[PDB]
């Protein structure tokens, strides 16, 4: 006798991102997107700016179309991985799976 054959439900969400890091002046929304493009489907490419001016941050944020292209961007700018690393404009870039975090929570009460 026994008893299980269990399992949890597998459903397909949005959770695929990418952070560029060590991104170059030259780097652009337009050109940067098209560097990911290649991997898969792009969703949304935007490059942060700079707080006082529009000096373009040596940061991006991107996403994904599916889970594993942003993966398959990340063992390509890996320069450690078998044969990657990725530049641009003589700049080598970090991409990174990010996330949209939200600092807040609620905390337990006490006695």
């Amino acid at each position: 006798g026994s008893s299980g054959s269990s399992g949890l439900p597998s459903d397909v969400t949005e959770g695929k991102t990418v952070f560029i890091r060590n991104l170059s002046f030259d780097s652009e929304e337009e050109a940067l997107g098209e560097v990911l493009q290649q991997f898969g489907d792009l969703k949304y490419v935007r490059v942060v700016l700079h707080p006082d001016t529009e000096h373009s941050k040596g940061c991006a944020f991107a996403q994904f179309m599916t889970q594993e292209a942003a993966q398959k961007c990340l063992a390509a700018a890996s320069l450690e991985a078998e044969g990657g690393g990725l530049k641009l404009d003589g700049r080598q870039l970090k991409v990174d799976l990010a996330v949209t975090r939200d600092e807040a929570a609620s905390g337990p009460s006490s006695g």
